[PDB]
């Protein structure tokens, strides 16, 4: 998988906005920023409430107050679900991206089968990205209860 | 790993009594019933959306109505910790069974793994045992949101 002191990959997540699919560079995006961003395996499955949107919408003061300027959730979903996603859980503070393919999931390395129940997603971790270099990286390995969340986050701040 | 229709092993899980530590072959405590067993990696861990003991708490009363004689706990553990454990939950409707040099879990091929956490553990599953058979095992698979619980085995009686 990618590698602290690493930038991201020059790949693209993309957003629904007014004017219609935005394919953001994720390197473009995420320059001169302090940036948090969370992945889980899909837009409304569960996973534990402070691991990702419910955590991260709750502690969004705070990381902001020690310098994070943008809070971001990706999936491997397409941006109509993520859109539908940040509005059922009123995630007003954190951008929601979309990795439709795979494909920026695939260059982390970060990938992992579900098989019958929705295909290649992403593994659940968290970042601190700072000028689109990977800084923080804490990757879930459920077999040890490794039981890292938003506040892991805060506290390497 | 064991299967649906196979008998169990009669391997030994121990108890605290009156007597202190004691053990018996599971055989010995299962004969002539229908017993819902549900094991988990460790006693005391947390769950978010996996299943969990509590759910099997409130669905006693209806699990006993379609026909269940006892329900189970298991986990590699020792008896001290399951005691404690099920005092913790107001577990006392629930027989706590302890594994604690994982002879049980190994024995039906259901152990995994958790290196640094806390060596060898359970798999978390559930069971329904007819008179020593396994009629339903039904085995958790995390990366498809495919839960052992309480009313996976109810909708199974």
């Amino acid at each position: 998988m990618i590698a602290q002191g690493q930038t991201l990959p020059n790949a693209t997540l993309s957003q629904l906005t007014k004017e219609g699919m935005v394919h953001h560079p994720v390197l473009e995006l995420f320059a001169g920023k302090k940036v948090v961003l969370f992945a889980v395996p899909g837009a409304f499955t569960p996973t534990c409430s402070e691991a990702h949107l419910p955590g991260y919408i709750v502690l969004a003061d705070q990381l902001k107050a020690k310098g994070v300027d943008l809070i971001a959730s990706v999936s491997v979903n397409d941006a109509f679900v993520m859109k539908a996603w940040g509005e059922a859980q009123n995630a007003e503070e954190i951008l929601m991206l979309a990795d439709g393919d795979a494909s920026f999931t695939k260059a982390l390395g970060l990938e992992m089968d579900t098989a019958g129940f929705g295909g290649l997603r992403s593994q659940r971790y968290a970042m601190i990205i700072d000028n689109g270099v990977v800084t923080t990286l804490n990757v879930e390995a459920p077999k040890s209860f490794e039981v890292s969340n938003a506040e892991t986050i805060l506290a390497a701040l």
